[PDB]
């Protein structure tokens, strides 16, 4: 399967910076969502789940085709709750009908991270919508109730190495789990709509307790009111993973630089970019724009 990136006709940097600003302005406006967390965390979860379907062996799935707009992927049980990020973006797509679905879903994730004061993520345009029959089947996204060997093995299919996996998981500092979407409940920290290295700090410094929640699932709970998934707590149970967790709890700039590289790679897996294709764009935030 080859997927060649094709720039939307005649569009350049300035066009996509208008779509960025449109998403970013609505993230500021629709601030009441999910008890004032806002839409940022569900938008970086949407960009990870449309990319997380990729398989390195046959190049199926991935962010290229925008296939989450089809019923099969939209109704995957693993995507429960992401309908709220889709409905957030649907006004912006009506306003910029020329951008492809894969490009809009991945740029929403980029925009949310930068606007929540994360690191800059280089983004490349050129994803092309593909037919309903190209939609990957349900079951390619990871279970939460498993251990470190499961996480290591699952992520080799997206070929992410240990460092990449631990840097990517730092995004679970954002937002929260919702019992009616996943059978898990609670946030992982105090700052859950500001991008920081707090996931690593809480994992190493809180007193975690294995409890059962109302959906009868086990999760790690702390006195402070935070929670960690079984696969999150895995990172301090494995010796290779644990020493990268310590590196990111002790250096927020290294965490930001490694997250940026692994999130761009996540979003770009499966896509062939021609050498006459433009460079990755670095978008300015509303703040750097005075907007
Ligand atoms: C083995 C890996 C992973 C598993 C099993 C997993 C699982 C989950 C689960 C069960 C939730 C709760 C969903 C809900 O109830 O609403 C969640 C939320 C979230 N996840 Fe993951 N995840 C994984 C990796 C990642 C990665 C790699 C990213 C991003 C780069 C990510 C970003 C998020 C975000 C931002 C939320 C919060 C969503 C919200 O607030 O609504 N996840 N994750």
């Amino acid at each position: 399967l080859v997927h060649v990136a094709s720039v939307e006709k005649g569009r350049s940097y300035e066009d996509f910076q208008k779509v960025y600003n449109a998403i970013a302005l609505k993230l500021r406006e629709d601030d009441e969502y999910d008890n004032y967390i806002g839409y940022g965390p569900v938008l970086v979860r949407l960009a990870w789940h449309i990319s997380g379907t990729w398989d390195k062996h046959d190049n199926t799935g991935g962010s290229y085709g925008g296939t989450y707009r089809f019923k099969k992927e939209f109704n995957d049980p693993s995507n429960a709750g992401l309908q709220n990020g889709f409905k957030f973006l649907e006004p912006i797509h009506k306003e910029f009908p020329w951008i492809s679905s894969g490009d809009l879903f991945s740029l929403g994730g980029v925009t949310a991270v930068q606007e929540m004061q994360g690191p800059k993520i280089p983004w490349r345009c050129g994803r092309v919508d593909t037919p309903e029959d190209t939609t990957p089947d349900n079951g390619r996204l990871p279970d939460a109730d498993k251990d470190a060997g499961y996480v290591r093995t699952f992520f080799q299919r997206l070929n992410m190495n240990d460092r990449e996996v631990v840097a990517l998981m730092g995004a679970h500092a954002l937002g929260k789990t919702h019992l009616k979407n996943s059978g898990y409940e609670g946030p992982g920290g105090a700052a859950n709509n500001v991008f920081t290295n707090e996931f690593y700090l809480n994992l190493l410094n809180e007193d975690w307790k294995l409890e059962k929640n109302d959906a009868n699932n086990e999760q790690w709970d702390s006195k402070s009111g935070y929670m960690m998934l079984p696969t999150d707590y895995s990172l301090i149970q494995d010796p290779k993973y644990l020493s990268i967790v310590k590196e990111y709890a002790n250096d927020q700039d290294k965490f930001f630089k490694d997250f940026s590289k692994a999130f761009e790679k996540l979003l770009e897996n499966g896509i062939t970019f021609p050498k006459d294709a433009p460079s990755p764009f670095i978008f300015k935030t509303l703040e750097e724009q005075g907007l």
